[PDB]
Parts: structure tokens; C-alpha cells; sequence
């Protein structure tokens, strides 16, 4: 019995806000032993005995004593959780809303047990996420509450982000594309990011470009062939989501943003194109409505234009969403929760390298009217590096859209960067 | 119209959290004209468009907005909870817990009405009170 204090605990919290009235007092005396035998601290006294009327509406009470213990007591954490959860499943929905209310305030320990020296105590957290993962999926009702008090407040601890990231990616792995465990994972990281906007933008744009620049190893025809295509795919969905409302950081990650767009337009299935297509309507929204920058009167005139244009049905053909209403529909769907996404019509169109000049050289003017405002920017130096590397190297899916970039884009060629062109075509 | 701008601002923010994704983007634009026409004062900025792909997980947003009107926008509370407590009936089960989530900012604010000098709103706060006595009785769940 020594060795699990954390266990009992979880039974006495539960069984305080039950419905019976001769088991909330049975309750409170196993609640009373527990902190004189185990030296719990705790705000106010506790003296068992027999005959008390306690009321049903117990709910304040029990989240000051779990908040209190939590606060000084933490070494009960793992053992807290891992149970905590378990009781979750059992109970009814009314006694469900109430475990929410009271685990809210222990989710902050977990700060020293993600870099506990490697002890295998690092591998107990990530069973716990993965488990709070699985509540989240089957909680439909719940969904609006559980994103502001799980995640929402789980996402605002730096030290622990990393970590929370790479489960989100691994649970979507193995459902798929279109699967509802990998489509739920994309709406989660949204709440997850609002604490941090700076960090989950440059670790989720980091591990794209990554999966990009290792498709050289094995070359492959296309990259829907590749067999890294899979985990590029659902990578793609977390960057739209992100995307509104500035969460995806443009006054610092547009050169990579970009850099991807070129790389994908007019490729996958016909969702897959839509949201493109909308990734590039939010980040020049997000340019529009960003105080960290200070773009003068005529900048954001320029702006509106490009917004409208990117509206029209020229540009919807360029992206190869054409006979589509509008995208945000196709992007976007109601039964995401229910069932996965059912695939069909393989028919798919082809992309010429003359659309792809025309798309490039529209956002080659977003950028440079943005650089007239921000002093000594670098962003054009950082996006023509990231072409010149592409275009300079054998892969077949990647090397002839990254010369058509390459040109359309660069300032300035030497008489060594012709030779190889010209060889290329050799 | 220039009447009523605490009864629209619950229309914008109640459906910005639908299930519809061509609901939401009209949504947002119905909250950018009220800004403008009536200077509400928001932490950020918002601009019109058409076409915009707005995510369905859009909760922390909402919370963020209502939490700063209530703060430095207070004239708007009784014409504003009156709508809200209204609009928690007839949404759905996942949308009653979104109502609460952004409707207590605003409650705390009947601080300064509930003794307005007797100019008969005091008898309005006590009518929203009796409604929201109502909804304890019946969300057993919640």
C-alpha cells in the first residue's frame, strides 16, 4: 500500500462528487487517511468521522484540495495521471466533465519528467500524451472544452513542446492521407500553437523541408511514387491549418513557405490541390493584417490587388482546381470525425512548366514590394540558396521545377553557372 | 441597425465555431464591417476577403476576441448576454459548451448596472439572472 499513494488518491477525488450520499462520506475518511499517513500538505484540516451530511454539489472543493496538492506535492504526478486517466473511460458523462476540472492543474508537472535524465521515466510521459490523444478523438461532444483546457494550456510549456509535437505526427503516421486519427492531429496542433506561434511554425516548416531534401537518396519518377510521399501529404495539412490568422510566423518564415508552394502546386489528389491553393491565400492575408512589420500605404494597396487576382478563375486553372466552385468547400470536410476520406476519380491532370513561371513570377511581386519597406531584408537571398541547391543536383521529380524557379527569380548568373545549365541539357 | 450592435456580435462570434467551412469565412467578414462602422476596439486587425480557408478547431479565437470587447468595450454587456443566454437553447450539444466558453468574460461586467440608479435597468439584470437559473435546471450534463 506505501507503494501507491498516487492510486488511492484519484479514488477519493472521484468518489467525492459522486450521487449517493452515504458514498461521498465514505469518501471524505478515505481522503482524511491519506494525508496523515503519507504527510500530505494541505490548506485547510480534515477529521474523519461518521454521520456527515456532505452535499451533492461538491465540485469547488475538490478542485482546491487537487490544485493545492498538485502545486506541492509532485512527485505524485505519473502515477496520478496514468491513473486519473484510466477512471476517465469508466465513468459516466456527468462524472467525466468533473476529472477534467481537477487534472487541468497537475498537466504542468510533466516539465521535469520530459528530461529526467533519460531514466525510462522520459518513455511513461509519452504514454500518457498517447492516451490523452485517444480521449480527444472519441470525445466529439466535448471537443470545444477539452481543446481550452488540455492542449490549450499543455501548448503554453516551452521545455515540453518538442516532445508533445513529434507524438502528433506519429499517431497521424499510421492512420493515413485520409484517415481520422491524422485529420483530427491537424485541428489539435492549432490550439497547441497559440501559445507558442515563434516555435511549433519552425519546427513544423523545419521537418518539411527536411522530407524534401531526402527524396535525393532514391529518386523516383514522381513523388507520389516516392514512398516518403505519405508522410509529405499529412505534413501539408498541419501547414494550412496553421496558416490562418498568422500562426504560420511569415514575418520570419516566407522564404520557406514559398520555397515549398513551388515545389507542390498543381500535385496530388484533387483535396490536396485546394489547399494549396488556400495555404496561398492566407499567408498574403497574413501579410496584410501583421504589425510586426510596417509596410507603408503603398505597400498594402499592392497587397489587396495580389489578393484579389489569386480570386479569379485564371488563377484557379493555373492551380488545376478548375471546375471547382470554390475551394474552401473541396478543402475542408463536414464528416471528418466519422469516417476517413474516400479517394476516387485517379484520373488526374498534368502541370506545365509555363504555369508554373506564371504562379512564380506573381509571388516573385508580392515579395519585392514587400522588401521596399523592410530595410536590409534577406528574404530573396534565402529563397534563390534553397533553389540553386535543387536545381544543381540529379532528382527527377524536383530538378526541372527548381530551374524553372532558379531563372525566373535570380539576380545575377556567372559564365560557371552557364556551363552546367548547358550540360544539364547535354 | 446602428442600434443594436451587441445583438450581431453574437451572431458573428456563435457561428465562427460552426461546421460549415463557408460559414465561418462569412462570419468573419460580418465581424470586420462591425469594427469599422462602430469603432470596437480588438487586440489585432481584420480585413475583408473572400475566399479565406478557415480551420474548424477556431476556439481559442473566438475566446480571445470576446475576452477583450468585455474588458474595454462594457456598454454593449446587458444587450449582449441577453442575446447570447438566447442563443444557448437553440444550438446544438457541442455548441452549448462553446456559449459558455466566451460568454464569462461578460459576466463579471454587470458589476456597474446592478445599481444604475434605479432607471429600470436594474430590472433588466434581474431578468437575465431568472435565465440563467433556467439553464441549471435543465443541462443536467453540464
Amino acid at each position: 500500500p506505501k507503494d501507491v499513494p498516487g492510486t488511492l488518491l484519484n479514488i477519493a477525488l472521484l468518489n467525492l462528487g459522486s450521487s449517493d450520499p452515504s458514498l461521498r462520506s465514505a469518501a471524505y475518511n478515505l481522503l482524511c487517511a491519506l494525508t496523515c499517513t503519507f504527510n500530505l500538505k494541505i490548506e485547510g484540516q480534515l477529521l474523519e468521522t461518521s454521520g456527515l451530511c456532505i452535499p451533492a454539489n461538491n465540485t469547488l472543493f475538490i478542485v482546491s484540495i487537487s490544485k493545492t496538492l498538485a502545486a506541492n506535492e509532485p512527485h505524485l504526478t505519473l502515477e496520478f495521471l496514468e491513473e486519473c486517466i484510466s477512471g476517465f473511460s469508466k465513468s459516466s458523462i456527468e462524472l467525466k466533465h468533473l476529472c477534467l476540472e481537477y487534472m487541468t492543474p497537475w498537466l504542468s508537472n510533466l516539465v521535469r519528467f520530459c528530461k529526467h535524465n533519460d531514466d525510462a521515466k522520459r518513455q511513461r510521459v509519452t504514454a500518457i500524451l498517447d492516451k490523452l490523444i485517444t480521449m480527444t478523438i472519441n470525445e466529439k461532444q466535448m471537443y470545444p472544452s477539452i481543446q481550452a483546457k488540455i492542449w490549450g494550456s499543455l501548448g503554453q510549456i516551452t521545455d515540453l513542446l518538442d516532445v508533445v509535437l513529434d507524438s502528433f505526427i506519429k499517431t497521424s503516421a499510421t492512420g493515413g492521407l485520409g484517415s481520422i486519427k491524422a485529420e483530427v492531429m491537424a485541428d489539435t496542433a492549432v490550439a497547441l500553437a497559440s501559445g507558442n506561434v515563434k516555435l511549433v511554425s519552425s519546427k513544423v516548416i523545419g521537418r518539411m523541408c527536411k522530407i524534401i531534401d531526402k527524396t535525393c537518396l532514391s529518386p523516383t519518377p514522381t513523388l507520389e511514387q516516392h514512398l516518403m510521399w505519405d508522410d509529405i501529404a499529412i505534413l501539408a495539412r498541419y501547414m494550412l491549418m496553421l496558416s490562418f490568422n498568422n500562426s504560420l510566423d511569415v514575418a520570419a518564415h516566407l522564404p520557406y513557405l514559398f520555397h515549398v508552394v513551388t515545389f507542390l502546386v498543381a500535385t496530388g489528389p484533387l483535396s490536396l490541390r485546394a489547399s494549396t491553393h488556400g495555404l496561398v491565400i492566407n499567408i498574403i492575408h497574413s501579410l496584410c493584417t501583421c504589425s510586426q512589420l510596417h509596410f507603408s500605404e503603398e505597400t498594402k494597396q499592392v497587397l489587396r490587388l495580389s489578393l484579389t487576382e489569386f480570386s479569379l478563375p485564371k488563377f484557379y486553372l493555373l492551380f488545376g482546381i478548375s471546375k471547382v466552385k470554390s475551394a474552401a468547400v473541396i478543402a475542408f470536410r463536414s464528416s471528418y470525425r466519422d469516417r476517413s476520406f474516400s479517394p476516387g476519380s485517379y484520373e488526374r491532370e498534368t502541370f506545365a512548366l509555363t504555369s508554373l513561371e506564371t504562379v512564380t513570377e506573381a509571388l516573385l511581386e508580392i515579395m519585392e514590394a514587400c522588401m521596399r519597406d523592410i530595410p536590409t531584408c534577406k528574404w530573396l537571398d534565402q529563397w534563390t540558396e534553397l533553389a540553386q541547391r535543387f536545381a544543381f543536383q540529379y532528382n527527377p521529380s524536383l530538378q526541372p521545377r527548381a530551374l524553372v524557379v532558379f531563372g525566373c527569380i535570380s539576380k545575377r548568373v556567372s559564365h560557371g553557372q552557364i556551363k552546367q545549365i548547358i550540360r544539364i541539357l547535354s
